[PDB]
């Protein structure tokens, strides 16, 4: 539950400063579903990147820190959980994440948390990075927990739809 409270407490805070936050990745999974399916190593999120400095300061009053830049984002820390931060930007009608599909932030809440409502990815945008996932690490490397994630996610957009979305990634960086 620390990890249910953390993500609760960073939304809250969000909330406050009319901040939209979308949980990402494995959380995002479970939030869409509207169940709890396994451990889950840190919280994903995507932020407004023109808004950061409000994202960095809700970490602060919640005791964190700001650990690491990355390539994508930053990684912050609240106690021993890690916070993986990713920035979108807005594109006339959304917020919109470098390179993945459109319609990648949702306005309405389309997941929820242990009774929360929450922001979260969308499913293209969840399956998009085990698209990137697959070219910097091959699956049969993959630990199993992706594995079985990545089956989750398609299984809930659907087949039809994972395989179009595939060609498409596949067309970009052709
Ligand atoms: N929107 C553009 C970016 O999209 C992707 O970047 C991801 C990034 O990989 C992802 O972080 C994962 O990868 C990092 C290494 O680069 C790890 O340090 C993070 N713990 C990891 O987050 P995490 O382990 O929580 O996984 C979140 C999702 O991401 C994918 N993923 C799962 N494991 C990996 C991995 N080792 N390398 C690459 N992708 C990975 C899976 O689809 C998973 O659902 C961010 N949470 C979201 C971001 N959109 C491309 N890899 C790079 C690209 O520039
Ligand atoms: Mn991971
Ligand atoms: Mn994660």
């Amino acid at each position: 539950t620390t990890q249910v409270t953390l993500i609760h407490k960073i939304l809250a805070a969000a909330d406050e400063r009319n901040l939209p936050l979308w949980i990402g990745g494995g959380w995002a999974i479970d939030a869409r579903l509207g169940r709890v399916t396994r451990k889950h190593d840190d919280i994903d999120l995507t932020f407004p990147g023109e808004r950061r400095g409000e994202l960095e300061a809700i970490v602060e009053m919640l005791g964190g820190r700001v650990m690491e830049e990355l390539d994508y984002g930053f990684l912050a820390e609240i106690g021993d959980e890690l916070l993986d931060c990713e920035p979108a930007w807005w594109a006339d009608e959304a917020y919109e994440i470098a390179e993945a599909p459109q319609g990648s932030c949702p306005e309405a809440a389309e997941g929820v948390i242990a009774g929360r409502p929450v922001r979260c990815n969308s499913w293209e945008a969840i399956i998009w990075d085990y698209f990137y996932y697959a070219d910097e690490v091959p699956p049969v490397d993959w630990p199993t927990k992706h594995i079985e994630s990545y089956r989750l996610a398609c299984t809930s957009l659907g087949a039809e739809k994972v395989e179009v979305l595939r060609a498409a990634f596949r067309s970009r960086y052709a």
